[PDB]
């Protein structure tokens, strides 16, 4: 037998950082969960019990805190690139670092119509994530994403003209509820190293904001022919607005809301144009994916 | 042996309702999870296998949908009271109904600075809940609550002057992070029946909004001496603003964020006034409760 | 305003303890999650910011570890009683302690048909729990429970003869699937203090084992007329077998498995006596409760 | 823009099937959660709103139930292969099917030392899974796995001789607790189609059982030098025992249990050889992966 692939590290490292502006008194907080996995010339720890090649996962944890102390943690694309680069430069035998960061929302509170200097609220479990792969001699690959963005529209979604055969019971519809949890990922062109990532720093937050805006606007405004057609429109627009993105991937559950026929009870009308009360279905759900790239 | 207490019903009934304004085209959605448990002269179903006394839980589920079809579902205090009353009036041998409702947020989307007519976002897992107990000959008891409101302040929290003995290691502090998930419940004076609940309908949404506002403002502005002292201030204010509330209960976890000493690494300073990077602790957590009533 | 009730403490304190037999080499592990909440003359911490009355929740955490170090942690009824008593004896102004313990399963592994001396498996998320309320001058109240015991029987469950009215669509059945997650609680007669709890130590594990055995046997053997009738039979037997129990409470979800009519597809027969493939329903579910005591 | 990749289908389809032996009266239940995603010539549904190419996800759901009705559901490797093949044979424009199955445990109950004919218990949340990729003209690729197998050993784990530098605080140890949740996957050699999968049917359950046995035995018996070294030993043995497996992958969290120094309290000794009470850590955790193949 032989080791074909190996990676190891620390997962679920929770980190909070505060920035205090001495002049204004304003404080800003950041909270993330970080995973770092390393690869390199480490096969002997598996095959020969040679621990001499292991950077202890506890040390990886220490390194995350130290790096957060000495560097900005925002945008997460930059922080992940700094953290990943550290490992491949510090350790001769480590040749790749894989860094995943989940950013948790802490939104500044408005009290009496003014922004509070040091109080925050978690408005939704929506996350902003990055995956950064730093590979020695191959640069830095960054995938940025938003996830956990849950939306619903109560009309202006249709689904008709699909294949019908002996397995089909679904009725065509010209008016249905559409609800989904959005997972959208944009993959950046490969960067040659940290200097190049630093040069593009302003694009990271701007592209995240654009991806979010395009997602919400397209969802709200499209008279949707299917989840497929609407998601493609979203991806198309993101690619048009940021030339440094190579691909956009969406993964969307179709969370069903079923009509409830109540006509058995005193002829009560609750279907089609009369539908007011629906039963949300926890499972099963549709799952629709697509990756859109350039011509 | 004897049946000392019994209740049965349907839990986890998900319900969505849409209201369509024909004039404006504006649609408004409501989504809830409902539990209804009944009590009454039902002992023989347990002791003698006499099902004749059982209103099937499946029928309870049907009744929830029918009631939502024929009545407003907002405010939830009113809907729960209508639903509970139905059971004690319809069935001679049922003498109490216990209705729990969890309301899920669907907030209208703003697209280009205007409110969208039919598109919604789930902004946070914060819930608005009601517990309604309808007891034949004893009226309607309503407890209203908000839960899952997660907040953090990065300074202006202290904790010193606590008891110190041979079990104590905790250092006094004049500056710490305070973060909690707020669960707040206000208990209404007993109502004589549905007519009285209807007469107070405008107070339900207003009191919820007040409870939320007071919670957020007090949290942000109090230079907190302890979770205990800050929560008492919140409850005091709510009671002062709504005379129909008899008691206010808060239950607050103290979600700890620990300093990380990094001085072992190149004398790095990250504690006390130099603290920037903290480790959020998933467990254990403090849990602090209080019920405040009138003199 | 006045403080009507208050309690505070530490939740989610995870504890592991190992016992090592020096002679045999056999090791036994215990793992629990503990919550301790205190009550007493502590109102001034809420109303006057007087922390002098607060035993810090961090100290409560330390006390749990120290107590586990110096005392047996099994049976949990005894450990909870020792822990609760500690607080009311040590602190003059604390008059009640409320201790909740969840015991996690670590079952010794069998390797090649022999019990391994130091290796364990988590066989199921079933828990054994205790709630211990130690109230100064009123003794020790103990509720013991098992929870998370998930079972299913594929036949020998019926449900017919229930009330039918204009809200009813459910068909009577003489053969259905019955599946539930068992939550069963037995409440001990009040104990005068720790000496009395110690005197009954052997009864705690034996009664837990009996409660489990009776639950499983009755479920498997009863030709069930309803969840109500079957659960009553369980409670009756437990009460008959342990005279020191005052009441037994069961809380049982009815987790539905629905027939799937496939006759639309090539006349395929999958209902009634021909039913083979079913759709488990995640929600809604029935919820059936009963508390059984002595004549 | 262009569609670079697309797949769509139904997730979270819960399925239960019962088999009734008419002779013995013995019933056997199977319960699974199934996901099916399709690929093929479906780009126009995304780009042109052409639904004519879409097999509705609702139809995919129907197909899962129909297929379960007409075929054995065990071993899951065979069922997944039947289900996947169905889609590529039935629909000209569908060229790949991806089927994921999670099998839930329903273990027959022993009542009074005999196996009960129709009553079952969920003993642990351990799962048996399959991923089946059926690609037109490229055969059937099957990855089988077990997951959620949670184990702990209280001694006979060491970790010393790792790299020490200015980022290292971890002390070497010759005696620690080792606890993990096992995720193990074995990848079968490519099969040419359903006939070949059918020919190997007996190997599927046998290899699952072997993988489980080897995992448990090696964990219990290895005097572990690291998670890395122990996991490699497991994978090596599985490969030696089944020649039709090409690779074995393990992914193992290292769930830490920390010593608690209690010496501050009356010189209490609870570290090193005196360690009895430990604090389980919910996060962070080590994460160690390896893929082992043949020379
Ligand atoms: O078994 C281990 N492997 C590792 O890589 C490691 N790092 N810290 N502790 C550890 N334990
Ligand atoms: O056992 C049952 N008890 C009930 O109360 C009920 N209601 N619907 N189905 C049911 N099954
Ligand atoms: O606000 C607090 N209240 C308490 O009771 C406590 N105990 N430890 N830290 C604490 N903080
Ligand atoms: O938007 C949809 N896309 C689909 O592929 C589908 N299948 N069923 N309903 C559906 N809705
Ligand atoms: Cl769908
Ligand atoms: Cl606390
Ligand atoms: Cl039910
Ligand atoms: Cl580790
Ligand atoms: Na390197
Ligand atoms: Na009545
Ligand atoms: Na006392
Ligand atoms: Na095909
Ligand atoms: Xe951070
Ligand atoms: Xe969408
Ligand atoms: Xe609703
Ligand atoms: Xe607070
Ligand atoms: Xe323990
Ligand atoms: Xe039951
Ligand atoms: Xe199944
Ligand atoms: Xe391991």
């Amino acid at each position: 037998s032989a080791v074909k692939a190996a990676r190891y590290g620390k997962d679920n490292v929770r980190v909070y950082k505060v920035h205090k502006d001495e002049k204004t008194g304003v404080q800003t907080v950041y909270e993330m969960t970080v995973c770092v996995l390393l690869e390199g010339e480490i096969e002997t720890s598996y095959t020969k019990a040679d621990n001499s090649v292991i950077v202890a996962t506890d040390s990886i944890k220490n390194t995350i805190y130290i790096t957060a102390k000495q560097n900005p943690v925002t945008p997460p694309e930059l922080f992940g690139s700094i953290l990943g680069t550290h490992f491949i430069e510090k350790y001769n035998h480590i040749h790749a670092a894989h860094v995943n960061i989940v950013c948790h929302r802490w939104t500044r509170m408005d009290i009496d119509g003014k922004p509070h200097p040091h109080s925050f609220i978690r408005d939704s479990e929506e996350k902003r994530n990055v995956q950064v792969d730093v590979v020695e001699g191959k640069g830095i690959d960054i995938k940025s994403s938003l996830s956990g963005l849950t939306v619903l529209k109560s009309t202006n979604s249709q689904f008709w003209g699909f294949l019908r055969d002996e397995y089909t019971t679904l009725k065509e519809t010209w008016d249905r509820i559409l609800s989904t949890d959005v997972d959208a990922t944009w993959q950046w062109k490969n960067f040659s190293g940290l200097q190049e990532v630093r040069s593009h720093v302003p694009k990271f937050d701007a592209t995240w904001a654009t991806a979010r805006e395009v997602t919400l606007k397209t969802f709200a405004e499209d008279n949707s022919a299917s989840v497929q057609a609407t998601m493609y429109k979203m991806a198309e627009q993101i690619l048009a607005r940021q030339q440094l993105i190579e691909t956009v991937e969406y993964s969307l559950p179709n969370k069903h809301y079923f009509e409830i026929d109540l006509s058995w009870h005193k002829g009560l009308q609750n279907t089609g144009k009369n539908a007011e009360v629906f039963a949300p279905q926890s499972d099963p759900n549709g799952l629709i994916k697509c990756t859109v790239g350039r011509s």
